[PDB]
């Protein structure tokens, strides 16, 4: 496929705990909000339990901040053409039931093109998919995934297989 995002399945990244949140995982920016006082752990896992390849990203939430994006994994850059309609697809599961995640796509002004908001994540892998249109003149966009929900404290969420395709 003609994919707009880079390293969507983490297959380019060495397994281990991420200590470089900005540049340790090619094609993604991980960050933690200054309001989060019990920080999360991000880890690339090498596993047979992957929907794609053998790597997944595991996000362990230990506490939250003020905003759901205060614990996030954002695909960036996401290279796109104005006016085009894309299909976003990703897989996610959690260690315990009751996890909540938002899968968004938006521009550098932090306006969304679309999202799957506050999705219930279960202990089995499930696909989350939506279409969105680049409705402005942007060519470099981003795909923020929000993990900072109280529901997630004590849980680990696993993501894999992000594809943003024409
Ligand atoms: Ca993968
Ligand atoms: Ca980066």
């Amino acid at each position: 496929m003609l994919v707009a995002n880079i390293n969507g399945g983490f297959e380019s990244t060495p397994a281990g705990v991420v200590t470089d949140l900005a540049e340790g995982v090619e094609g993604w920016d991980l960050n933690v909000g200054s309001s989060v006082t019990n920080p999360p752990v991000f880890e690339v896992l090498e596993t047979s339990d992957a929907p794609e390849g053998n790597k997944v990203l595991a996000v362990t939430v230990n506490g939250v901040g003020n905003n759901p994006y205060d614990i996030h994994a954002t695909a960036l850059p996401v290279n796109v053409r104005p006016g085009v309609t894309y299909t976003y697809t990703i897989w996610a599961r959690a260690e315990q039931d009751g996890a909540v995640v938002s899968f968004t796509v938006g521009n550098q002004s932090h306006d969304d093109y679309g999202r799957l908001h506050e999705q219930q994540i279960t202990t089995e892998w499930q696909p989350f998919t939506f279409e969105f249109t680049v409705s402005d003149q942007e060519t470099v966009i981003r795909a923020p995934i929000h993990f900072g929900f109280a529901a997630n404290v004590g849980n680990t969420i696993y993501i894999d297989g992000l594809a943003i395709v024409d």
